[PDB]
């Protein structure tokens, strides 16, 4: 391309017969509009008086140029006539002047005058902002390839958009998209995840629905967690095939956006449902309640709320073009390459919003939940331990000092465990009969400790020791039943905290951090060297559905049975 006339020939083409354009309007020659009515004869009448003769639908190669050269002169006249088009045009360099005339040639004088905001940007020499504004319009929607070339002309001020057609991405990306990292490493890891995560979550989902007859809020969160897992792993056979064949998608744009949707869905559902589960289980320890049926219904509603909120927040991933054909690579990439480099500004803010509000914020609530959970389970452990240890001391103490001392320490140890929630009565309210019998079991014990203290304070040494065997009976009858396996419960919480931390360290943190970094560099330089790390990050993020079964194992008691029996 050299000038306006040469530019338009490339956009409008050259046809000597009346044809329907992309929208359906009958045109002829080089982008010469005849009429906007669905009538072949109505276009004939407008052509005959435009030429001067009866062309009968077919014009000459010479008459095309003569009519084209007049359309350009009129397109310019309208620009200077227009109060909104003239000042911008007077500010634009000859290259950008052609781009403006190209728009007027296509949408007419009035149409282009509607772009008031973009024209102001072009006048203020703000090429990038103007380019973005123009990228979101019906103009871009109806004729994207056409609009891109013109927009690029505005942005760059060169004829490059008409000299060089798109051929390839940056070199660093093209090497990755042809390298073994994507074509060998990824499909292997993804295959593993498919074999491991699908049946494990498949069975977990089955247990939570058809084998768990508790239906506690924890089960419900884990059921959606398993559901989020499944709804992504099922698409992996198409995901694996994609990479094996050199990152080439041949299943359609809609089906690509499906995979993309459910990918980021599981990405964020997992975090949110982890935050729910962790907080819920921590909350049943610090401040337990007793509406296991109502608390369940609530947890279901919360899950629906989360599912719909993510369906709404992943809209700018569903609705945007996510496939692009790269001529030099002869492949059609899904997700891995952004088809429209003008939307990077929107993409950056978007993944920065999520990285804060749907990553850090739930991570903060998730970590501190285990902080309160572990400590509370550690205190109850210390109580049960202080009880047994001091009770074992009395039977092995000779002096009156060690006897009175152990009784006093054992007394306070039982008074703290009394206020604490037993491992069994989790969904039981603190005012329930079950809890009242639990506390009463300590009241009987504590009273007996006072009866041994009564002897220990009255100098009756050996007689207070005999009371210890009476305390043993009270322990096994009323207390040990409840605190038998509280130290085993503490160990499960810790392993759960380790499990979750690893999931954050491997699947969540590398992904969300780099997602911001990736689009930040494309926004700043047009390319990112972290592209390889971005890919590895996204790959390792799918491991969460392989780590998720370990979560169900440390929380669900029913899942353990089906886990152990199977293997
Ligand atoms: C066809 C689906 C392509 C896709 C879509 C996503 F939403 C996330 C990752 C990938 C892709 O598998 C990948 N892994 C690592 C980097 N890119
Ligand atoms: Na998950």
């Amino acid at each position: 391309a050299s000038n306006i006339f040469e530019m338009l020939r490339i956009d409008e083409g050259l046809r000597l017969k009346i044809y329907k354009d992309t929208e359906g309007y009958y045109t002829i020659g080089i982008g010469h509009l005849l009429t906007k009515s669905p009538s072949l004869n109505a276009a004939k009448s407008e052509l005959d008086k435009a030429i001067g003769r009866n062309t009968n639908g077919v014009i000459t190669k010479d008459e095309a140029e003569k009519l084209f050269n007049q359309d350009v002169d009129a397109a310019v006249r309208g620009i200077l006539r227009n109060a909104k088009l003239k000042p911008v045009y007077d500010s634009l360099d000859a290259v950008r002047r052609a781009a403006l005339i190209n728009m007027v040639f296509q949408m007419g004088e009035t149409g282009v005058a509607g772009f008031t905001n973009s024209l102001r940007m072009l006048q203020q020499k703000r090429w990038d902002e103007a380019a973005v504004n123009l990228a979101k319009s019906r103009w871009y929607n109806q004729t994207p390839n056409r609009a891109k070339r013109v927009i690029t002309t505005f942005r760059t001020g060169t004829w490059d958009a008409y000299i060089y057609e798109f051929f390839s991405v940056d070199e660093f990306s093209a090497s990755v998209l042809t390298g073994k990292l994507t074509t060998v490493f990824l499909p292997i890891v993804y295959t593993i995840v498919f074999v491991v995560a699908l049946p494990s979550n498949g069975m977990a989902l089955w247990v939570f629905l058809f084998r768990t007859k508790k239906k506690a809020p924890a089960v419900i969160y884990m059921a959606n967690l398993a559901l989020a897992d499944l709804l992504s792993v099922i698409w992996f056979p198409l995901k694996i095939a994609y990479h094996i064949h050199g990152n080439n998608w041949i299943y359609g744009e809609a089906l690509c956006n499906v995979l993309i949707g459910f990918f980021y869905a599981n990405m964020y559902c997992s975090i949110l449902f982890l935050t729910c589960l962790s907080v819920q289980r921590a909350w049943e320890i610090v401040n337990p309640m007793g509406h296991s049926r109502k608390k369940a219904n609530i947890a279901i509603g919360i899950s629906l709320a989360i599912w719909l909120l993510i369906l709404l927040v992943t809209i700018p991933l569903y609705v945007v073009k996510q496939t692009i054909f790269i001529p030099a690579l002869q492949i059609t990439t899904c997700h891995d390459v952004l088809p429209e480099q003008l939307l990077v500004g929107d993409m950056f803010n978007y993944f920065l919003s999520l990285a804060i509000g749907v990553f850090l914020f739930p991570a903060f609530l998730t970590a501190s939940a285990y902080v309160l959970m572990i400590r509370a389970l550690a205190d109850l452990e210390d109580n049960w331990e202080t009880l047994n240890d001091n009770l074992k001391v009395i039977e092995k103490a000779d002096n009156a000092a060690q006897v009175k001392d152990a009784l006093t320490k054992m007394r306070a140890a039982a008074l703290d465990a009394q206020k604490a929630t037993p491992p069994k009565l989790e969904d039981k309210s603190p005012d329930s009969p079950e809890m009242k019998d639990f506390r009463h079991g300590f009241d009987i014990l504590v009273g007996q400790i006072d009866d041994a203290l009564k002897l220990a304070n009255e100098g009756k040494v050996k007689e207070a020791q005999a009371a210890a065997e009476q305390l043993k009976t009270t322990r096994n009858a009323y207390i040990q039943k409840y605190l038998e396996n509280s130290e085993k419960k503490r160990k499960r919480a810790i392993k759960l905290a380790v499990t979750v931390a690893a999931m954050y360290l491997i699947c969540f943190t590398p992904s969300n951090l780099l997602l911001v970094v990736h689009y930040f560099l494309i926004k700043s330089q047009g390319q990112s060297h972290v592209y390889a790390l971005y890919i590895v990050a996204l790959c390792l993020s799918t491991l969460n559905s392989c780590i998720d079964p370990f979560v169900y194992y440390f929380v669900s008691h029913d899942f353990r049975d089906h886990a152990k029996n199977a293997l």
